[PDB]
């Protein structure tokens, strides 16, 4: 009836990440590689990370060519690292 | 009665003030995000565009906003990471 499923060790395909990174530095280009690992990595600055979050959710709202094996993994990622803002603050 | 009753996410306390401050301001910024559709979209949202900025508030509200009380973090974080699930099935 109900399937649980945890975020964290939740498989994300690779052209996913990539996808997420191209169209993120398309909108904020000095958003560089480096940055993006980092924030996968464990998210430093709440600016950043803000704006990380917002291109994942731009693409889940308003994307209508979002792959829809995309849609568990990319949720997964918003929900997971929205995390960070319990201690990460202005 | 609605002073006293505690309010949960995923089992953490969700102060009612806090849900009244992120009301407020989403309001403020989005004068058409009436008090019905926050709590429509409270119980179960049901347009991606109007949870985008549902969510884009409170984003704001932990990226931003300096003097947000200490212990409204926890919740608020909650509220994020479980209102952005809805996005699996819903779909622009």
């Amino acid at each position: 009836s109900n399937i649980v499923l945890t975020c964290k060790d939740l498989p994300i395909p690779i052209d996913l990440l990539s996808l997420f990174f191209d169209i993120l530095n398309e909108r904020h280009p000095s958003f560089d590689e480096h940055m993006f690992l980092q924030m996968i990595r464990k998210p430093d600055d709440p600016e950043n990370l803000s704006v990380f979050l917002k291109s994942a959710i731009w693409m889940l709202s308003h994307k209508r060519d979002l792959p829809g094996h995309y849609r568990l993994p990319l949720t997964c990622l918003v929900s997971t690292y929205s995390e960070y803002f319990v201690e990460l603050k202005p």
